[PDB]
């Protein structure tokens, strides 16, 4: 219904170590009116999956209640229910992606009988998207339009693929449930094929549940673990894939790694450089480090801080009429100025010309 007049720019961070892993989050509210995203990270699971990691990102809409309620309870509906345990030894990868499958099923009905119960008023869903990773195994999760990605050797290795209404097996199911897919969206209104929650999206008589206008069935991929490839995994909700693509990300995280070692910051920077490319959306990174993510580099450092005083320099001088910030950065893309980082483009260097800009006319 409405934006704010000014982005609310302040980041939520978290970090942690353990199983061999580093990794960094950060979310930002934006431009919207209310923070809607939620995550998960944690390392080391309950119940004997301590050398076990799990990550994810949510992405809610029509409110957080769907996406805070998944944050805190996904994980145990996923791990504790027959499908996942069953077998009487360690969980086989068909035993993790059933598993994962009923957690996602159950913890839906479970929301459903409780916002009955308690006649609830909020109309909301979210998305999930996440990682379980195991001593040998990366379990890629996606419901709906949030999105991971593998980097191995430098590139991407994997990533999910976004339930869109229009994508062909969602079309169908949706106009099999009596609903139709109207541009990009279900009933001309939703956005997503998949979500936890909508509720009123999930009402058709005589269709399972897998098969209403708005599924929550999960898609997940086991990738075998690769101690020596393996780089780093990024989970992030649709405020960055809007304005960032896998190649261009998944380029400027590791130009960032090869910088610093603190994760924070790097996500940090993702946010900021897609607020500034444009997105006016929630943002939530999550990003996890394996032994062999890039290194921090002497050369790559000088090279920042030459670019970074290369640009107060331009600024100062651009400023002789003094233009307002919004003209120094359209003069400085029109310079095409060279070893800008990959993907983040001039956008990623904005908090350098802004703090410049504001010491030279701070009024
Ligand atoms: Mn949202
Ligand atoms: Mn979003």
């Amino acid at each position: 219904g409405a934006f704010l007049d000014k982005p609310k720019m302040e980041k939520h961070n978290a970090q942690g170590q353990g199983n061999g892993l580093r990794y960094g989050l950060s979310s930002m509210q934006g431009w919207r009116v209310e923070m809607e995203d939620a995550h998960t990270a944690v390392i080391g699971l309950p119940s004997g999956l301590e050398s076990w990691s799990f990550f994810a990102v949510y992405d809610g809409h029509a409110g957080s209640q769907v996406a805070k309620y998944c944050c805190e309870h996904l994980l145990d509906h996923i791990t504790n229910n027959q499908d996942f345990k069953g077998s009487a030894g360690a969980p086989s990868v068909e035993n993790v992606k059933n598993g994962i499958r009923t957690g996602f099923l159950e913890i839906d009905e479970h929301m459903r009988v409780m916002s009955e119960k308690k006649h609830g008023a909020d109309r909301s869903g979210s998305t999930a998207v996440g990682v379980l990773i195991s001593p040998q195994h990366t379990y890629f999760i996606n419901c709906g339009d949030s999105r991971g990605l593998l980097c191995r050797n430098r590139k991407v290795h994997f990533f999910t693929q976004d339930h869109k209404p229009s994508n062909p097996l969602e079309k169908e199911r949706i106009q099999n449930a009596g609903g139709s897919v109207m541009i990009q969206r279900v009933n001309g209104s939703l956005a997503v094929s998949r979500a936890l929650g909508d509720f009123d999206y999930k009402c058709v008589h005589g269709k399972g549940p897998t098969e209403q206008l708005v599924s929550p069935e999960p898609e997940v991929h086991d990738i075998e673990r690769s101690e020596e490839d393996d780089q780093f995994i990024i989970l992030a909700c649709d405020g960055i894939w809007d304005v960032m693509g896998n190649e261009e990300l998944c380029d400027f995280v590791r130009s960032r790694l090869e910088v610093t070692d603190d994760l924070e910051k790097v996500c940090n920077e993702v946010v900021d450089t897609c607020l500034y490319k444009g997105s006016r959306d929630n943002m939530s990174v999550i990003l996890i480090c394996f032994p062999n993510a890039p290194k921090v580099s002497p050369e790559a450092v000088k090279k920042e801080a030459e670019l970074d005083k290369y640009l107060e320099c331009r600024v100062e001088e651009i400023i002789k009429g003094v233009p307002d910030l919004v003209h120094v950065m359209r003069t400085l893309a029109s310079e095409n100025i060279p070893s800008l980082p990959p993907g983040g483009e001039l956008a990623s260097k904005r908090n350098v010309i802004e703090a410049v800009y504001n010491r030279l006319n701070p009024y």
